[PDB]
C-alpha cells in the first residue's frame, strides 16, 4: 500500500511570479523526504498538453523499440528550411533534444506508431494515456494531456529506472536530459512551449540532483509570447535558491 502525506501549499512562492508579471505554478518533490512542495495546488494539477516535454518518454519509446539505436546515431536533416535554425542540420539524440528538434521526434513517433505509442504511454501510466490526433503531433495539438504532478510522477519512475523499457534505455534518455552541471548541482531537465493550442504555456520538468538527495521539479507558465521564455528556468531557480536547494 502506497503512502503520501499529501502536497504542501506554499503560496510564498508566487512573488516570484508575479515580480516578472507572470502566472504559473512551480512543484517541488523532495525524494529523501517523500513531500512535495507547490504554490497553487490546482494548477499543479491542472494538465495540460505537454509539447516538447513529451520528448522524454519519446526518447525513451524510440530507443527502447530500437527506431534509435544509441545516442550517436545521426538523423540526417531532411532538408525542409524551418523558422528555427538549429533545426536546419543534422543531430544525434543528444542535441535533438538539446535544440529540441521537432521534426527528429516526429519521425520518432512515425516509426513508433499508433499502437505501440499508446501501449507505451500506457505502461508509463503517463498523464491521460490519450493519443487522440496525428501520430507525430498528438503531444502538440492532439489530445494528450499531463500535470505537473503527474510530471514528477512519470519523472521519478525514470530516476529510478523503474518505467517499463530497458534501463539503458533510460541511461541514456536521462543522460540526453543533461543539461547544467557545477561543483554544487546537477539538473536533468527539458524545456517546452506550447503554442498550437490555447492556453499558450511554457514548461520546465526535470530534477535536481545533490550530494544526498534529489529535488524533482515541474512547472508550467502562462506564456503569451516568446519574449518570456527565459522565466521558466529564471523563475524556477529562484524557487530552488528561496528554498536553498541550490546556492
Ligand atoms: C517544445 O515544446 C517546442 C520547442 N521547444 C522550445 C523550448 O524553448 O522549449 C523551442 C522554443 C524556442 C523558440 C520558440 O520555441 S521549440 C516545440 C513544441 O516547438
Ligand atoms: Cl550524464
Amino acid at each position: 500500500n502506497l503512502y503520501f502525506q499529501g502536497w504542501q501549499e506554499n503560496k510564498s512562492w508566487n512573488a516570484h511570479f508575479t515580480e516578472h508579471k507572470s502566472q504559473g505554478v512551480v512543484v517541488l518533490w523532495n525524494e529523501n523526504k517523500q513531500q512535495g512542495f507547490t504554490n497553487n495546488l490546482k494548477r499543479a494539477n491542472q494538465a495540460f498538453l505537454p509539447a516538447s516535454t513529451f520528448k522524454i518518454p519519446n526518447s525513451l519509446i524510440a530507443l527502447d523499440l530500437g527506431v534509435v539505436k544509441d545516442e550517436h546515431q545521426v538523423f540526417k536533416w531532411d532538408g525542409q528550411t524551418r523558422d528555427i535554425a538549429t533545426w536546419n542540420r543534422d543531430h544525434n539524440l543528444i542535441t535533438a533534444m538539446k535544440y529540441s528538434v521537432v521534426p527528429v521526434y516526429q519521425e520518432f513517433a512515425r516509426q513508433i506508431g499508433e499502437a505501440r505509442m499508446s501501449k507505451m504511454l500506457h505502461a508509463f501510466d503517463y498523464g491521460n494515456e490519450d493519443i487522440s490526433g496525428n501520430v507525430d503531433s498528438f503531444w502538440l495539438d492532439g489530445g494528450i494531456r499531463i500535470s505537473a504532478t503527474e510530471q514528477i510522477s512519470f519523472l521519478r519512475k525514470l530516476y529510478h529506472n523503474k518505467l517499463h523499457v530497458s534501463e539503458r534505455s533510460q541511461r541514456i534518455v536521462k543522460q540526453a536530459m543533461l543539461t547544467e552541471a557545477n561543483g554544487d548541482y546537477i539538473i536533468r531537465a527539458k524545456t517546452g512551449y506550447s503554442t498550437r493550442i490555447e492556453p499558450k504555456i511554457g514548461w520546465w520538468v526535470g530534477w535536481v540532483e545533490l550530494d544526498d538527495n534529489v529535488w524533482f521539479f515541474a512547472m508550467n507558465m502562462d506564456m503569451p509570447t516568446s519574449d518570456g521564455l527565459g522565466l521558466r528556468q529564471a523563475i524556477t531557480k529562484e524557487v530552488l535558491k528561496q528554498e536553498k536547494i541550490i546556492p
